[PDB]
């Protein structure tokens, strides 16, 4: 229950994203709703997050661009006095076979989620050793664990991503700062893309649990893992997925 | 918030599984609170329960034990009408080198710590399987996945234990129950052995955290999973360990 | 090469262990071609072996049995001088639902899988250590990684045996002595079990390969770790299985 | 026993590449030795080649380019006939605490170790698919697993790599091409720039093997990918690193 906290929330307009922000100053926090594109729908969280009580402000940056980023974080101490917790969302997917996959493809897919974790990162970092504590969560992929077919830049970012994730760890521990990751399985918000009624109903053959998840299922697990009580848990990669990947 | 769950910690008269039964109670859970030898700490145990406002009993039974381990679910269910928790705490270490470890050393180690997930396992199931609802967390320890020197029969059950919560995850998935394991790094309650300080400096040296874990860490993340909001995350394994393990 | 070198190999008189005993034999190996039961059969394994001008013996040992397993290291150093490889490939099958799965069924599956690699591990550790060489190779199973439904037992065995791998490659790493596991996923000779084309087709689609594997497979990894080649190789598990568990 | 295979090697100039290279070529295997610089070393390689009676040549292209790639795969298949096996060991480091790291040195890192694997891989598997056969053996690291304190390019890219090779395994199976990955620990040949006695120390104290490798350890199991006897193995990662990762 995160109280007095302050979130910076990557990707935050929609989905998986939004979920997340809403569930943070559900806790008490102040979030910074993230986003590239729309503007339109990241207001339309950070009313939600008045509504509950909690304070919010809407930021756009691409997280692939080093000085959006660095504006982005800075902005986020000038509003609301510093940054406690950084969740990492934002990331794009191009699917393609290997062999049909357009080197831009490749390039947007890595810098979007993988070079973005990296930036985002390094900018909080300076403000959380400075106040001895933190924490990151950065959401990756079970796709990033098992591989799959159509997906060689997405898994390659997420796998990445999960890697970045346990140097991070390492590296800011002495401050007490805590860095972990969620991946994801396949969760109904991120699927509204994927209409196919055999494509989805052989993923779901993948699940002991036999349904997609929701996005408050990811936002439960970024939650615990943003709360004080986790503060030993780091370096760490928590599946959420139906059992699909264990 | 566990209101009107009841729970079954086994070996749960102290240090984490103390913890665990206590936190589980704080957030409303009714708790069966197993021993194996001496009656006078979980009897402590059970009293701190009704202090905070919820109930208990003390239960004595060997969970290598297939007769002690029926007659303790069924104590379970006819005293509090129910089970919809299984915390499998009970366990034993025997180290010895690999050359010098007796053979009884081994088979103490194993029944007690694996062949009692499996038997308390197998004993909730058919309770949970009808209700169509329950939680199983396994303790395991994160020296069950790297391997260590000392304790070939402790590392070979608690990498059994993690395999063992996959398959239970699969099979009672269809039932909406959910099979976690929690391991454990280094833990300051299970640690009363070791005050040989060139031993634990060189372990501190093995975690970023640079600190012991504490009871409390373990329960945090027990309750987690014990929780309703965690019901999409199945057949996973989540170290408590300070960064040791990544 | 394994040129002079002697291989005790458990459960060798069929499938997967007799296509590993042939394959040694065809290195240069002399092979102790170890059977619970089945006679017959490893007589025949025997035959072959000779046949391509190597050596070989058929001892009958309980790998659940200490007095077995000393007995049958010992004839090993007293008929052929000295033991270089070990490879544990003793293990049966009980499947069940976790639910009805019996005690016994549990036992036999533990003692057999696991206790046999931590009784025959140790039995030949003092030689290995001694003569400051060796190789151990455990077969374990892809099922021990990811769990399976129908196999508490199997799954918490072999899961067991990777562990146990780990502080075995740990302990016996300065007598240049190294540890490693091989992982099977579906091999055909392996599944004279199965010939229900319900379960079995469903197995298929689970694996990239799109086809079960065959026997010399597994012989071909395991003498790859037998080799003095394989030297900087310890406390691994390779998965050969067709891309099943990636 | 490689004959008649034709190899193409990135980064084969010198170290494990080299090793790699020269291993190859001992199999029956006609090379292509790539390399980004100066090409007298590569000269050198090639000398080797030839000197044990097969034949090979010397290709400039930088990994992360496109065109260089294309032009490099088509000259190989247009001197040699064909491409059997594809080795991608070109990579480079630039290590920095992640909050002192430059931009450019992530860049530099992740393209060279990560999208020089995808460009490769795609660029190869166009004559592959076409043939039905074929071997990607994918060089990264056990870094990639673990994470490691300055290096969170370097992380983030073989941990990429490592999921870039299950996507690949996955896509590439039904024309009976492998993909594997070999993730090196402390190979003497990697560390000439490692002078303190003191940093040095404390790595070795990390390897349970108690000494680093060397190069041929790698180029041991690359071949072993590369031959036809591991044609049942797909999609894994093997550590080649005295222990240091179980």
């Amino acid at each position: 229950m995160l109280k007095g906290k302050v979130a910076l929330v990557t990707g935050a307009s929609r989905g998986i994203g939004r979920a997340i922000a809403i569930d943070l100053a559900k806790q008490g926090a102040n979030v910074v709703v993230n986003y590239a594109g729309n503007e339109q729908k990241a207001n339309e969280v950070v009313d939600e997050i008045k509504k509950l009580g909690s304070d919010a402000i809407a930021v756009r940056a691409d997280v692939a661009n080093a000085e959006d980023v660095t504006n982005m974080v800075k902005q986020t101490v000038d509003v609301f006095g510093q940054v406690d917790i950084l969740v990492n969302n934002a990331g794009v997917t191009k699917d393609n076979l290997l062999m049909r996959m357009k080197e831009e493809e490749w390039d947007t897919v890595i810098n979007t989620n993988l070079k973005g974790v990296f930036l985002c990162t390094k900018a909080v970092s300076r403000f959380m050793m400075r106040q001895r504590h933190g924490r990151i969560v950065n959401i990756a992929s079970v796709v990033g664990v098992t591989g799959n077919p159509g997906q060689a830049n997405y898994v390659a970012a997420k796998a990445g991503v999960i890697g970045l994730t346990k140097t991070s760890a390492k590296e800011l521990a002495s401050r007490n700062i805590t860095v972990n990751a969620i991946a994801p399985g396949f969760i109904a918000t991120d699927m509204t893309d994927v209409l196919d009624e055999n494509i989805k109903a052989e993923m779901l053959k993948l699940i002991p649990a036999a349904q997609f998840g929701e996005a408050q299922d990811i936002a439960n697990a970024v939650t615990f893992f943003a709360s004080d009580q986790s503060k030993y848990i780091t370096g760490q990669t928590l599946n959420v997925d139906g059992g699909m990947v264990m």
